[PDB]
């Protein structure tokens, strides 16, 4: 490292995103290499065999550790105000190595109800299958989760906003709860928001999960995912949760792919924040949007406690029409910039239909319980001019 | 697919290696394109829902599919005669996979005794941990497995030859006595083999991992796996092992980089092979060193067994000196060409101690009973001129 | 996917990321990186339809690569021509274009200040072979009517230019350029973009660029266009690329600048901003002498920047009260602002050519060239403009 | 890490893969990719000193890089040069090294046989700027000695040449460049590689590649290498890529041709083991009128190809007993050989000049140039030779 991290407290998140965590090499790139390598070479037998022990810093497979990722995991940390970070090669890969290191057969865990589809698939129809119970609660009032609470609850998962209709969760008010107990942890998917907007250690979290595909990477070509907190917790997720149980290691292109997108991530944030809240506000005032789901509208409900621990609203707009999943339909077929596709946090407006499409794991019932209408539409506003991304739906919800 | 498998199974090795799985896109492009994306565009939400149904073929996240790795993926099946493969981020990602999907908690696994480091970690530390119990036993005779199955053996990992030691199981017999039992697979990691060497699935294995970082690859540059046989069970591990399990998709960067690597595969694997029967014949013949492990030497004791399920007696070569801990380490550090590192398959000879390296999870009582010498030295046989590399292990092992 | 019609109404961030995209069979929202080197025929008849240009499609990557074609029509379509072509350096654009343009016998009116490799190609390139070139202060338009010859076949000029960011206006130069019936004018808008600055609708016929700097943004990636009407933007392909300089673009590396392009306008925004308030504090500074920068009221052309600029840009030339020692001092105290060559980069790049680049030059040369004891070029980045005047304060309160 | 004194007495394939290697501080056994554009100095006078050339070190990727160096010492080594300049393409290194070496007023004698662009280039370029180039049938070289002028600084070879692969002895025509004083010989090794053929040891001063074709291997890189005396390379280095011609190569076009040299050898030998078995089949063929290799006895300059070359080549230029039409017919026959132009790659690469390359050209044009109607190129791949034989017979038969 180049810039040290006390050095980097008083610098600002864009200063920090760019030079923190940076390595000055040998040669002086200023771009950080692409050590694009499977194995590393020792000057001794010895020294193998130490670095093995843990008794001398090195690297040796790109499985356990690479440089590019070092720089990438040391820049995430120093962002999050977290000791330490481990990349993954998936956002899942990320949520499923932490859960594996931190569970065994016999615990139990408390999960917010509305949750990204697979991470409800890997908790429903996953961990329960390996012996370890699960109770689903609406996370928005703590003192579900309060009874919920077992003796033998070791871990405590949130999301928020919480993905399609942003429904939001006091972080620090389910840290309490969960330090309550001595034997438990708190895991919040922190995707939407990324370390600009919210940090949820700062707020009491353990453990934080990122799906660095979405807003990190911000380019809509790498997915990645990233495992922040306590430098003894990373470890055992790195040599234990990614060495072994899910082998969801990340590649060092896709890591440096990473780094080039988080050189403009506070720019691409406030830009994403800023046409959101332009979006959001039109949909309000459009009459075929029946109902507009924004943090940054007076109409949100948690709109206090989105100005209490996000720093902006975010890019995601949840929202139903005043007709069913029919008009829905005609909406998404009749845009020509919004892209009709899965994902967010990329450059192209994206917009997709979770009921079919997002949270199709979940089954009706489920999902009806959680708060998916059919009819419902899911908006990740990109980064094109705000007046072109209104002219387009404009045109699409005016024909309904 | 541009050269479909019916055309492929009279064409050779090296043609299917090449053209093999490949697609004839738009442009026409000779080499496969890097479809470096996260997110795949619906023409309609109709669309959309079908894929997400599995009522029309195309693709939705990268994480689920990708085409560059769908060709890599098509390719590695035809080669190993398997009806599909899917791709995974590590070695470690296929094995993991694979074993999460196919096993849940009340299963019970008969495993090898001499396995790769941390796929004996996986089971040990991992599967133990989450209500699986395995039984390790000496899998060279296959009695040992009869005798160690049980009415919830759901699965059996085999590993032939054996890392480090190189002991081999015959995979025909393993897989009458899976098959004996009515819900019971055969899993056998193929790495050291490849299907140009061995094809388990021909032999009567269910199904075959690899760590595509090793040979497949075979320029130390990506960590990979892959996991090959019937298309129900690989389905499953696609749309759950690696979808909510595990998170280790491969990305269409490294995917491309082993399609390059495998264009090569045949000559490489000839070249590697040739190098240590040389090698291994030098070793035996030299003073300094004890005893020398290699399919292709006849002091091997399964010599009638490599030649019936093996083409060619594989790049690998274990070694004892007459001598401690000391003169290995001594040997170790006078190379000059054959580098001092962990992995096999690449262009540069690699030389390792096992014992403090690669199977340093294993405690030093689990080590021996293995066959895991205080002394021995794993040596994967590059691609150098044998001269070489014959001419630098001798002027290291004159010196002990 | 978005024709150049539609793109007309849609805003520049809009059309930096949408326009020239094509819609793939797979549907891939990133641009595939088709790394290629030849492709693939239907039939004979295909490859001699496309070798007589009758029939579309690609042949060979130097000749073209659809990669490189998707970036191509995005900078055309943002710069206002009908036609651009790729190469793999700033300088492959500069030599690919006046090769293409120029023969034994023409003589060329070029601008006294221009980068320095641009400068040895004419001075000592075109030179040497039977081509003239006559340098004069383009500044005041009539000095290049009065070196105007009857064989003056170009003029080429590069606005604003090094040392102190002099301007030239463009629709004059123009209208002196076209007076002759053969004669081009050609731009080098490396540090404007199309986003600042579009000199084919002010006259030009030709613009070339370094890619390397703005339009990449993240420097990683050495490139350049020549952009113009398409019966010369075909000769520069099939000549000046093709046989002349060779200098084609890598589909890698065209990716990576469209990945940069989708950020182009918020980079811009934010460069522009930073240096507005770096600009304004070094005037204000004691220890400097003086600041030239196209926002500031004491810039001499200041009219001329709002009339053919949108913003004043990134860079920042600035005069010291001191020799070339306080010079060495202010840039070796820097702990934010990197010391190295080339700009357009998130990273803040500082650089002191009188002890830098023109270090071989003695002190008479120096001063003829143009550069003085305390000139210091000042490449602004995306870092939070407090922090780059936080470490410059620190660095020049030393040399007061 | 290996010294080129080390490297004398090592083999090819072991130089191929260890000579030119650098041992960096993480220790990475493959080369990283420095994606980078500019490089970082500790000091302001650091930076000045690199630009003077008293202290070793980068500055610019046009001017050097690290990913870039590696290739460049390990060409050179293998070529027995003192030194090598990479370039973004074949095209590129010729330009570059023919602009260094000639100035206006200059003479070339050039080969009668050579690459179309090559031709293109110095029929149509070097002649409109002032330099007068004499062809010749440099079979014979007494042709070459005739044509020689008092200011002939150059003369331009490649040997085997399209369309007959005819050769031409480099040792006799280095005898006749060296008897005038200001006089080189520059000889197009693209065909052979350093592994058949090493030009500089035979008499030849500069050697120039297309790394493309069989150096890179995989067809995926467009690159090329100028090998000589280190005074003549930093001049091609400083002035005919970083001003000339802009062609500098990409550093991950770099790492895949140093990724691709790893098997150079071991692709050779199985390049011309299929192309002799191919060769000879075809001659023994009915409907094959002539066969066109070095390899066989009936080639003319066979004595020729012995003495000069250490195998015969992977290209294969053949007659037909019929027309166009006939040709025509066997390539859209093919199931196996690929309709591409290029050569040195897996793919088994066929072209049918009369149909596809010189289609522009009239029947009366082609015969000028030494295109017949039956001419067929056919770069041989590394497909297993009975498949490739197999296509073309079945192919062969219809015409017949
Ligand atoms: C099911 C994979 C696609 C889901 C995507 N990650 C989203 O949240 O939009
Ligand atoms: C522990 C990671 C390195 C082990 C390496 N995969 C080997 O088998 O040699
Ligand atoms: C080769 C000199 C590099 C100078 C650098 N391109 C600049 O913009 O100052
Ligand atoms: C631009 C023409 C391409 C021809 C190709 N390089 C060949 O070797 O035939």
């Amino acid at each position: 490292s180049h810039m040290d991290r006390e050095f980097a407290k008083n610098m600002g998140f864009s200063t920090k995103a760019i030079h923190a965590g940076n390595h000055k090499n040998e040669f002086g790139t200023l771009a950080t290499p692409i050590y694009q390598t499977a194995t590393f070479v020792f000057d001794s037998a010895q020294q193998g065999g130490n670095r093995f022990a843990g008794k001398e810093e090195g690297y040796i497979y790109t499985r356990l550790g690479n440089p590019t990722v070092t720089v990438l995991e040391e820049k995430i940390a120093i962002l999050e105000g977290g000791e330490a970070c481990v990349a993954t090669s998936s956002g899942m890969g990320a949520i499923s190595s932490a859960l594996w290191t931190a569970l065994k057969a016999g615990d139990h865990v408390v999960a917010a109800d509305t949750l990204y589809g697979c991470t409800f698939a890997y908790l429903s129809h996953g961990l329960t299958r390996y012996g370890v119970e699960v109770t689903f609660v609406d996370a928005s009032n703590p003192e579900n989760i309060k009874e919920a609470m077992r003796p033998n609850t070791k871990a405590i998962y949130i999301e928020t906003p919480a993905n399609p209709n942003l429904k939001l969760i006091d972080i620090k008010k389910v840290a309490e709860i969960a330090h309550s107990k001595e034997d438990c942890i708190l895991i919040v998917d922190n995707t939407f928001c990324t370390p600009y907007i919210q940090r949820p250690i700062e707020l009491g979290a353990d453990v934080v999960v990122h799906s660095a595909t979405k807003f990190l990477n911000g380019h809509g070509d790498v997915i990645a995912g990233f495992v922040v907190g306590r430098k003894s917790f990373i470890d055992q997720v790195r040599l234990y949760g990614i060495k072994d149980m899910t082998g969801a290691c990340l590649s060092p292109f896709d890591a440096y792919l990473i780094l080039r997108g988080l050189k403009t991530l506070e720019i691409r944030m406030e830009r994403h924040c800023s046409n959101a809240m332009k979006v959001a506000k039109f949909l309000e005032e459009h009459k075929a949007v029946k109902k507009v789901y924004y943090p940054g509208l007076e109409s949100f409900e948690q709109y206090e406690l989105a100005k209490e621990q996000m720093k902006l609203p975010g890019a995601i707009i949840a929202f139903e029409l005043n007709g069913g999943v029919e008009e829905g339909i005609k909406v998404l077929n009749s845009c020509k910039v919004c892209t009709l596709a899965v994902s967010l946090g990329d450059a192209e407006t994206l917009i997709q239909h979770p009921a079919s499409m997002t949270h199709s794991p979940y089954t009706r019932e489920e999902r009806l319980k959680a708060g998916i209408s059919d009819g419902l539409i899911r908006l990740a506003v990109g980064l094109e001019n705000a007046e072109d991304i209104i002219a387009d739906l404009k045109q699409a919800l005016d024909a309904i």
